[PDB]
DNA sequence: AAAGCCCCTAGCTTTTAGCTATGGGGATA
DNA sequence: AAAGCCCCTAGCTTTTAGCTATGGGGATA
DNA sequence: ATTACC
DNA sequence: ATTACC
C-alpha cells in the first residue's frame, strides 16, 4: 500500500512522540481531548494521515505517514506550534508557570510494514 | 541505537529506490563502481549513514539513515542529481544515449524495528 | 547531561505566538 | 498510466548540469 | 520552573 | 526513446 506525489512513490510512516514543557502531567481531561482534534484538523489541512495518536498523560504518541518532499519536521512544526497556541488561548493553566506549552524536542522513529530485520534481506549489501 | 541533532532524537531509515532513464541496464562494470563511490562521498558529506547499497543493471537499493530535519529528498537529489553530472562527464555513451541518467521519480519506504502493526497496536493501547 | 533545564539568533506560523534549525552557547548536580 | 514516457517553470547543485517541487501540463491511440 | 517517552 | 524495483 503506496501513495505517491508527483515524482515520489512513497511509504513514508514515522512514530513521533514529544512533550509538554517540563513533562508537566497536563495532557489529560478536556486539553488532551482538544489536543487530538488540533492534530487531527492541523493533519488534514497537511495531507498527513494519522494512523495512530493516543496521549499517555505527560506525552502524546503520533503515527504518521507523511509526504517526504513535504518533510516530517513541518508537520512536527505546525502541529505543536498551533496546538500550543490554541490550547494556551483555550486553557489558562497552560500558561501558569509555563513559558511554553511544548520543548523544542521530539523523538521520531520510522516505521514500515515490515521490520528493519526483513527489509535488510531485501538487499545484497554491497556496502 | 538513536541519534540526535540539536533538538531531536531520531531513528530514521529509509529503503530508497530509483532507476535509470528508460530503465536502461546501465548500471554494470565500471559506471556501477564509480556510482557507488559517488553516493559514498555524498553521504559522508551529507551526515547520512548507508547501511546498506546494492546496484542490479537497471535499478540501485539504497538503505540509510537520514536526519529527519535534513530531509531523505535533499540527499536523494544530492546522490542522484551530482552522480548524473559526473558519470555523463566520464562516460560518453551515458551522455548521448539518454537526455539525463535519471528519471524524476524514485521509491522511498521507511522501516524501524517493529513492524507497523505491532507499533499501531501499541498506541492505540497507551491509556490502558 | 540533554531532547528534555537556562540562554541566544532567525525563519515561519500560531505572529501583543511559539514552534523549528542535519541551528548555537552554557551550569546544574 | 504514471513514478517511470514527453513538455514546462523555478530552486539549488552538479551550474555551456541535472536533479527537485506535499510542482504542473499532456499523449500513448 | 525538567528528568523521561521509544 | 520506458514498463518496473521482495
Ligand atoms: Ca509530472
Ligand atoms: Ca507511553
Ligand atoms: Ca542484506
Ligand atoms: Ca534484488
Ligand atoms: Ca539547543
Ligand atoms: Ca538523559
Ligand atoms: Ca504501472
Amino acid at each position: 500500500l503506496y501513495k505517491s506525489n508527483h515524482n515520489v512513490v512513497y511509504s513514508c510512516k514515522y512514530h513521533i512522540v514529544w512533550c509538554p514543557k517540563y513533562r508537566r502531567k497536563v495532557l489529560v481531561g478536556a486539553v488532551e481531548m482538544r489536543l487530538k482534534e488540533i492534530i487531527q484538523e492541523v493533519a488534514k489541512e497537511l495531507r498527513v494521515e494519522i494512523i495512530e495518536m493516543q496521549t499517555d498523560k505527560d506525552h502524546i504518541h503520533i503515527l504518521a505517514d507523511i509526504d517526504p518532499s513535504f518533510g516530517v519536521m513541518k508537520f512536527i512544526k505546525t502541529a505543536k506550534g498551533r496546538s500550543s497556541r490554541i490550547l494556551r488561548q483555550e486553557f489558562n493553566h497552560l500558561k501558569t508557570k509555563l513559558p511554553t506549552l511544548w520543548t523544542n524536542s521530539c523523538f521520531i522513529s520510522t516505521v514500515g510494514g515490515a521490520p528493519l530485520n526483513v527489509v535488510k534481506q531485501y538487499i545484497e549489501n554491497q556496502q
